[PDB]
């Protein structure tokens, strides 16, 4: 059957992490708070069983995961603290995000205010400037797999499907998974590079604003005819300064889109307000930003 054990030991660092609340499944993996025994810190433990690794392909997939997640250090970027195993596990330490993520969020308030939305797309655009500035394609940019802290700051995880652009003008032609907010160029099979997430973050915005995905129906090759036919609709109640922004990037030509370095200079971002941080209590209560409290 195997089983998880319940002190988790990496014999090259010395580390011992004790095996604490269980968090969900993420893919093949069981995940859970996991405490140094030492340090008393507190991690997202991802546990990956090797049962489910037994095709060359997919360890190459997991490796090339902790190759990517591994090399990265940034505020809105997931911290990585470290991957060991054993004969029966692949065990991956990480930033623990005691808020959850976005997905969480939206369950809970739908379309948000646009100041929330200015403030969570600032720290996602932050985290995917950094990504590209190191060659990394993220390419399943969504709302669960974009975590928060304690404070409410955006922690972009989930390497599963991103890769390293090797060389100036290289066009991937494979990803091998079904990202949420899948870009046109990647559904056609025409070659992608870093556009895709400048597309999957106009998917956010929408989704952000609006309280809804822009190319949702009741079947996912429904939504594939759609997104490559770029057949989606913004609502009348939406601002002309953000809807603009929405189109610019989900333009079905990835050349047309603004680049990753472009967005923070939009109008969106620097003729609105931008809270410096939010309350806790915007998980669950919308708020109005007053000048002072009476
Ligand atoms: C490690 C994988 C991925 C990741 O990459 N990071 C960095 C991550 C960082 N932080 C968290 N944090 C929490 C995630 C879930 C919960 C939570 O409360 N889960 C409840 C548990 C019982 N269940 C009936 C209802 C849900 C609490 C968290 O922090 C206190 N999760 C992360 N995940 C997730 C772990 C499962 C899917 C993805
Ligand atoms: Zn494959």
């Amino acid at each position: 059957a195997k089983e998880i054990p319940e002190v988790l030991v990496d014999p090259r660092s010395r580390r011992r992490y004790v095996r604490g609340r269980f968090l969900g499944k993420g893919g093949f993996a069981k995940c859970f708070e996991i405490s140094d025994a030492d340090t008393k810190e507190v991690f997202a433990g991802k546990i990956v069983p090797k049962s489910l690794l037994l095709k060359p392909h997919q360890r190459e997939k997991m490796s090339m995961e902790i190759s990517i997640h591994r090399s990265l250090a940034h505020q809105h970027v997931v911290g990585f603290h470290g991957f060991f195993e054993d004969n029966d596990f692949v065990f991956v330490v990480l930033e623990l995000c005691r808020r959850r993520s976005l997905l969480e969020l939206h369950k809970r308030r739908k379309a948000l205010t646009e100041p929330e939305a200015r403030y969570y797309l600032r720290q996602i655009v932050l985290g995917c400037q950094y990504l590209h500035r190191n060659r990394v394609i993220h390419r399943d940019l969504k709302l669960g797999n974009l975590f928060l802290n304690e404070d409410l700051e955006v922690k972009i995880g989930d390497f599963g499907l991103a890769t390293k652009v090797e060389y100036d003008g290289e066009r991937k032609k494979v990803l091998c998974g079904t990202p949420n907010y899948i870009a046109p160029e990647v559904l056609s099979k025409k070659g992608h590079s870093f556009e895709v997430d400048v597309w999957s973050i106009g998917c956010i915005m929408y989704t952000l604003l609006v309280g809804k995905p822009p190319f949702e129906t009741s079947c996912l090759k429904e939504t594939y005819l759609r997104i490559k036919k770029n057949e989606y609709s913004i609502p009348k109640h939406i601002n002309p300064v953000a809807a603009s922004l929405i189109q610019k990037m989900l333009q079905t030509d990835p050349t047309a889109r603004p680049t990753i370095n472009e967005l923070l200079n939009d109008e969106f971002f620097t003729s609105g307000y931008i809270p410096a941080r939010l309350p806790i209590t915007c998980l669950t209560i919308p708020p109005r930003f007053s000048i002072a409290p009476s």
